[PDB]
């Protein structure tokens, strides 16, 4: 009778929203909304060098029939505009996606005397990056530390270095000005296996991926991957969402 | 479309709304949206002692079945916001109203890859101001007469608009001094005069000058002595009517 359907549970979904209202806001137009039969809900801005993405806990979401079809549509939504600043709304009462074509995402919102449905189509060749669980350097931060290095790159524009250190454990930061902003191993950063690894990322990719993160206001893990192309991973949660990034050397 | 629908033409439209970006931006979450199976849509703003309405010209509109029942909702939304402007999206490629439930609209919108429906609850306590055509005083301004009013009030007051019968004149004193009065010449007609004297407050009455300037065409004024002294200032083109009604203070 009914398709499969996907909803979000709006008690720990409106908290998690109004948490990311700053990232929310500064989407662009090559932002993927994906949805999955997980149940999961993922954001995802793929650009040069630089992928973030942003996933929401299953706690979040309720899927009623697990044959529910992936499906990935633009956030920018070719009448309403941004579409995950739209369920932000404080007015949010239901919100559900169900798997009616092959072609398309039917999206429902309701508030109170409102109910809007939509049918967006779906993009079919869009890969999501995923993190490789092999890691060279390995670094956790507090997020004190991750508010010092905003502070120190706010104001650009340039290039960062990021060397790490075996014996004894530390982070450096280099900028390409000459400026450098180390961390030692103490109480406010944990070394999970630095040997001796660098990487050159673009400063401001650097920068925005600090800011996604910070809106958890939590630790953040920093790791660099020694895989196919020296690859600096970036990532912080908490227990509603988590904050990926992947940026390549240039 | 088994149930009424009424779509509207979009060549005509979308033209309407592009004129009247600077008004559809500025409407407040008092500004009413009807749907009438005349057919007409109806934008109407209620204030304190201003009332304006912008009707859609019915060039603008395409009727189903008359048996569409009249239709008024908020243009402030649930969660898309102002609805007008949502209208003016230059991706709007279809735009109907249909008539399913007596408790609310139900409206559909198209753009290339995309279809949405949404319904909003329609409110009953409210009416469409109209055009006494009853009018004490009649006086049409020429667009130049009105541009020359705005470019005169743009620096709270009482304007005070004072018309004499013979021979006509009609007078506009502000509470500094300045006055700023026209006889029967090219640039201003005179129908039906009296010797008349209104007060209204001057910031619903620039704004009220704002509004019929989006035509660039000639301006009617009036003053309506049926019920209670009524300032009526009026613009229409060919795809819409600005329509405002002011009334006096009270002490």
């Amino acid at each position: 009778s009914e398709p499969p359907t996907l909803a979000l549970r709006l008690k720990p979904y409106k908290t998690a929203i109004q948490q990311l209202r700053s990232v929310i806001r500064a989407l662009k137009e090559n932002t993927t909304v994906t949805f999955l039969p997980t149940p999961s809900l993922i954001l995802q801005t793929v650009r040069s060098h630089c992928v973030s993405k942003i996933t929401f806990n299953s706690s979040c979401l309720y899927i009623t029939d697990k044959s529910f079809q992936p499906k990935t549509i633009n956030n920018s939504t070719p009448l309403l505009g941004n579409f995950m600043y739209l369920t932000s709304s404080k007015d949010l009462t239901k919100f559900y996606v169900q798997d009616i074509s092959d072609l398309s995402a039917k999206i429902s919102m309701c508030a109170p005397d409102f109910n809007m449905e939509f049918s967006s189509a779906c993009v079919h060749g869009q890969d999501i990056v995923r993190e490789s669980e092999n890691s060279a350097v390995h670094v956790d931060l507090d997020f004190g530390v991750v508010a010092d290095l905003l502070k120190w790159i706010g104001p650009h524009t340039g290039t960062v270095q990021i060397l790490v250190h075996a014996g004894p454990p530390a982070i450096k930061f280099i900028l390409t000005n000459g400026s450098e902003l180390e961390f030692t191993s103490n109480n406010r950063v944990s070394f999970h296996g630095v040997k001796n690894m660098r990487i050159n990322v673009q400063l401001k990719n650097f920068y925005q991926t600090l800011l996604n993160c910070a809106v958890t206001k939590l630790p953040c893990t920093l790791r660099i991957v020694t895989e196919h192309d020296t690859l600096l991973y970036v990532a912080s949660r908490n227990g509603l969402f988590a904050v990926e990034n992947f940026l390549t050397e240039e």
